[PDB]
Formats: structure tokens, C-alpha cells, sequence
């Protein structure tokens, strides 16, 4: 029911946060954010992880669209000459 | 002048039109509107956050970088909070 780290005493029921013995407001997000991070000690999220958990999933375009975009274009234009570059990009050659 | 040409390609972008290897081609808006991107600037490499940027709107929704800024607030918000940034990659609670 309440999450606890060294500084927070957290409730999911009530969007309540009590950091270091004070109430402290935070936004819907910025709360979903810090609860994420605090019920996941010791682990790295990627930017485009905490985006998505955080806002949600499929409410506006994110990098996995791009990916999936190209994909459908590949399907569609069989041999478009769209290269990845894999951590990177893409490029039309 | 509506159009741009590549190799297989014909892209109208008055009509919207797409013919490619002699086939008129459906797509969507945003699948439209990343093709004639990536065709107007052959040879060059785009991030997946440019290209974000640039076909879906630039500060339209929220992004990664609204993630950052988050961050940032909650780290006012909560002096002291242990929240490790990892340079270009993502954040970690430690404790």
C-alpha cells in the first residue's frame, strides 16, 4: 500500500508524498514519475522507459513510432532504400 | 514542383500522391509525411527524436526531454533526492 525509501513514504491510494517528514505536492506526473523510480530501487530506466510508463502508453507519438513507421513504409515500398543504422538512425540511401 | 524524385520514386506533395516502382501507393498522413522527409534529404542520417521532431511536430507532446525536465522538478521539489542521472541514457533511484 506505501512505498518506502530512505527519504519517501509514498501512497499509491491517495497520490501522497512524505519526503524526510514533510508533506511535500507534487503534479499527477511528476508524482506517477517518482513513484515509478521508488518502486524500482537500483534499476536504470531509459528516457523512452520512463516516458512511457510515467504518461502512459499510445496517447501521442514516441521514437517507437519512427521505428514502426518505417517499418510500414518498408512493407509498402518494397526495396525503399531507407538503411538503419542500428543505436543510431535511419538514412535514404 | 510538387514533386521530388528518387530512385523508384515519385512523391507529389501538392496531391499527396506516392508512386513508387510504377504503383500508386496508399499511405498514411505521418507515413506521407516521413517518406518526403527522408526522400528530400537523401544520404543523411536522422536520430529517431529528429525525426520525431520533425514529421509529428516539434514540442506537440510530450518527449524524453519532458521526462528531463521532470526530473529536474522533482529533484527542486524534494531537496536532496537521490535520483542518479545516467548522461544520455536515463535516470536511477538509489535508495
Amino acid at each position: 500500500d506505501k512505498v518506502m525509501t530512505k527519504d519517501l513514504e509514498i501512497d499509491r491510494a491517495t497520490r501522497e508524498v512524505i519526503f524526510k517528514g514533510d508533506l511535500i505536492t507534487l503534479t499527477r506526473t511528476e508524482f506517477d514519475l517518482l513513484l515509478f523510480l521508488a518502486s524500482n530501487l537500483g534499476r536504470v530506466f531509459t528516457r523512452d522507459e520512463l516516458l512511457d510508463h510515467v504518461w502512459g502508453y499510445n496517447h501521442f507519438p514516441t521514437t517507437r513510432t519512427v521505428d514502426t513507421h518505417v517499418l510500414q513504409l518498408r512493407q509498402k515500398l518494397p526495396g525503399l532504400e531507407i538503411e538503419t543504422l542500428r543505436g543510431v538512425g535511419y538514412k535514404m540511401k
